[PDB]
C-alpha cells in the first residue's frame, strides 16, 4: 500500500500534429469497418474531460503525491457528467460496432452513461456499486459506496437475505472479480480489434488484456496522450484527446454522440439499432 508499485508516473504528454492525427483517426475508422469484433479497453484518461484526475498523467493523482502536490478534482463523483468519450462509446454498442467495454476505471462513469452492464467488465470495482456477500447481488446507488477495499458499508441485502453488502473497490492486494476479468479475457481473446483511450496499460492482468486480442492476428489501437506500456504492439498509437479522436471517429463512421438523460442503469443490452451501409475501403 505504501510501497505499493504505483508505476511510470508524469512520463511526457505526445501530440500527433493535426494533419497526422486526421490521418490516423481515418485509419482507425478504416479498421473499425473491417473489424467483427471490436472490444474497448478504457482508463482514466476516458474521464479528465469530466474534471476526474487520471493516475499518472503530469497531474496524476500518483504523479502528484511523487512530486509532494495533491491531485485536483474539478466534480465530484455524483456530479460528474460522461464525457463525449463515454457517450460516443453508448452509440458503437448500440449500433453493433462495439462487441465488449474492458475499463478499469472505479468513477461509475460507464454505467451512469446507459452502458449495458452484460457488456462491461469493470475490472477495479466502481464507487456506486455494493455487493452482498452472502447472495452476490449487486446494488447500483445514486451516491459513492462510503468505502473502499471490499469492506462492509452499513447496509444490508434486501433480495426477496439481509447479507452485508460491501463496496467493489480493490485495494493493492484484491484479485479481479473472476467474471468480469473471465468475460474481459473471452472479449479480448476473440476480438480483430481492440481499441485502447487513456490508459497507461500498466497495471496487470487489466493493461495486457488488448495484447491478447494480437494473437490470431487481431489489430490492436491505442489512444492516449503519454506513452502506455505496450506501445511497441500497437499497429496504431494515436496521441491526442479522446474526446477530439472520439468525436472525429463518429463523424467518419456517420454516427451521432446521443445525448446524456442523467444517470440510467442499464442492466442488458438491447438488440443493435440500425447503422450507415459500410464504404468501399480497397
Ligand atoms: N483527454 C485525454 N485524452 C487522451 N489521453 C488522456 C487524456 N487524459 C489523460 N490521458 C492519458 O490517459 C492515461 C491514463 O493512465 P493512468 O493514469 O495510468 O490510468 P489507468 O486507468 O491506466 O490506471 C490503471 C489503474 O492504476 C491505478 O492504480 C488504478 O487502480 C487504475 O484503475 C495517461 O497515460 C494519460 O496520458
Ligand atoms: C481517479 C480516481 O478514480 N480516484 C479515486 C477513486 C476513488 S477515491 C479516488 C481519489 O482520488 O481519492
Ligand atoms: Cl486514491
Ligand atoms: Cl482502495
Ligand atoms: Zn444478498
Amino acid at each position: 500500500p505504501f510501497t505499493a508499485d504505483k508505476g511510470k508516473c508524469g512520463l511526457p504528454e505526445i501530440f500527433d500534429p493535426p494533419e497526422e492525427l486526421e490521418r490516423k483517426v481515418w485509419e482507425l475508422a478504416r479498421l473499425v469497418w473491417q473489424s467483427s469484433s471490436v472490444v474497448f479497453h478504457t482508463g482514466a484518461g476516458i474521464s479528465t474531460a469530466s474534471g476526474i484526475p487520471d493516475f499518472r498523467g503530469p497531474h496524476g493523482v500518483w504523479t502528484m503525491e511523487e512530486r509532494g502536490l495533491a491531485p485536483k478534482f474539478d466534480t465530484t463523483f455524483e456530479s460528474a457528467r460522461p464525457t463525449q468519450t463515454h457517450m460516443a462509446l453508448v452509440q458503437l454498442e448500440r449500433v453493433g460496432l462495439l462487441r465488449f467495454l474492458v475499463s478499469q476505471n472505479v468513477d461509475g462513469l460507464h454505467v451512469r452513461s446507459g452502458f449495458p452492464r452484460d457488456k462491461l467488465a469493470e475490472l477495479h470495482g466502481n464507487m456506486f456499486v455494493e455487493e452482498c456477500a452472502k447472495c452476490k447481488t449487486q446494488y447500483v446507488r445514486d451516491t459513492v459506496v462510503g468505502t473502499m477495499g471490499l469492506k462492509a458499508t452499513g447496509r444490508l441485502c434486501t433480495v426477496a437475505c439481509r447479507g452485508e453488502l460491501r463496496d467493489t473497490i480493490l485495494d493493492w492486494e484484491d484479485s479481479l472479480p473472476d467474471r468480469d476479468l473471465a468475460l474481459a479475457d473471452e472479449a479480448s481473446r476473440n476480438a480483430d480489434l481492440s481499441i485502447t483511450l487513456g490508459t497507461s496499460l500498466q497495471i496487470r492482468p487489466s493493461g495486457n488484456l488488448p495484447l491478447a486480442t494480437k494473437r490470431r492476428g487481431g489489430r490492436l489501437v491505442i489512444v492516449n496522450l503519454q506513452p502506455t506500456k505496450h506501445d511497441r504492439h500497437a499497429d496504431l498509437r494515436i496521441h491526442g484527446y479522446v474526446d477530439e479522436v472520439m468525436t472525429r471517429l463518429m463523424k467518419h463512421l456517420g454516427l451521432e454522440i446521443p445525448a446524456w438523460d442523467g444517470p440510467r442503469v442499464l442492466e442488458r443490452a438491447l438488440p443493435p439499432l440500425p447503422r450507415p451501409p459500410t464504404p468501399k475501403l480497397e
